[PDB]
Parts: structure tokens; C-alpha cells; sequence
């Protein structure tokens, strides 16, 4: 996770 929350969003997973 790149938000330090515990969940990866679409454009997020792209970075995770
Ligand atoms: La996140």
C-alpha cells in the first residue's frame, strides 16, 4: 500500500 492505510486503489496498485 502506498498510502499507509492498508488498502491499494486502482491507480495505487499500479504503484504497488
Ligand atoms: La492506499
Amino acid at each position: 500500500d502506498k498510502d499507509g492505510d492498508g488498502y491499494i486503489s486502482a491507480a495505487e496498485a499500479a504503484a504497488q
